[PDB]
């Protein structure tokens, strides 16, 4: 049998639109989605850009994505600080992306007395951003972190990811950090409350077992797995493909005009 699901999560992170034919069938696949009225969100550990940012570029290849539509880490970084503590203070290592989000979610930004810190990537850090953000937390902050991802696959080899640079804080402090990130359910709680659906009828869309199919997992909702070319104690992702294009007709066959 196959449920039927009211919203979907899309992960922008894999190699699922690495080159013209993957992008076309992404294409293909999110426009079925809108043609037949079902919600989604893109979603990505990226801390960085912002949702205007990764939406602008999802529609210069004809794929359907509002501001709206893109749901980052950072989003759901702040959303989850400022249900802690609404007028929260958070002194953030990061770039554009997070300090955004903090922003739009009502948090202001502090110092070494901060409420919270949060590290996300900052490709400008420096010795003195450690410093603050290790004396915040030895003050009483509360430690975040954006994504765990330890490294970044460039064309140079392997860059320093925002896993790598939380550490810092974490080794320095003591105070091991909350993951927002993938494979960490957060981000996919947080994200449901944004597309508005349950964990029983959401599905998280990903090329990535550890960081997409486990946070799925992790959050207790169902996954599909793109294989875009696993031990028994490994859980298997709810459904497998090859191609997004493959589950167009599942799609259409749940969602009617």
């Amino acid at each position: 049998s196959l449920k039927t699901y009211k919203g979907y999560l899309i992960d922008l992170d894999g190699t699922m639109y690495n080159g013209t034919e993957k992008i076309e069938e992404a294409c293909e696949f999110v426009r079925t989605l809108k043609d037949r009225g079902v919600p989604y969100l893109f979603v990505t550990n990226n801390s960085s850009r912002t949702p205007k940012q990764v939406a602008d570029k999802l529609v210069s290849f004809d794929i359907p994505a509002t501001e709206e539509q893109v749901f980052t880490t950072s989003m759901a970084t702040a959303q989850h600080i400022a249900q802690q503590k609404k007028d929260a203070s958070v002194y953030v290592i990061g770039e554009e992306g997070i300090r955004q989000a903090i922003e739009e979610n009502g948090l202001t930004f502090g110092g070494e007395n901060a409420d919270f810190v949060v590290v996300g990537i900052d490709r400008s850090i420096t010795y003195e951003k450690f410093a603050v953000g290790c004396l915040a937390i030895r003050n009483g902050a509360r430690f975040i972190s954006t994504n765990g991802d330890i490294a970044i696959p460039t064309e140079r080899g392997l860059l320093p990811g925002n896993g790598s640079l939380t550490s810092v804080l974490t080794v320095s402090t003591g105070v091991q950090p909350v993951f927002i990130g993938k494979p960490e359910s957060i981000i996919m709680e947080q994200a449901m409350r944004v597309l508005g659906t349950d964990v029983s009828e959401t599905l998280m869309v990903g090329d990535n077992y550890a960081t997409d199919i486990m946070a799925g997992i992790n959050a207790g909702m169902d996954t599909l797995l793109v294989h875009t070319g696993m031990t028994d104690d490994m859980e298997k992702p709810t459904h497998a493909i090859d191609s997004l294009t493959e589950w167009i007709p599942y799609i259409e066959g749940h969602h009617h005009h």
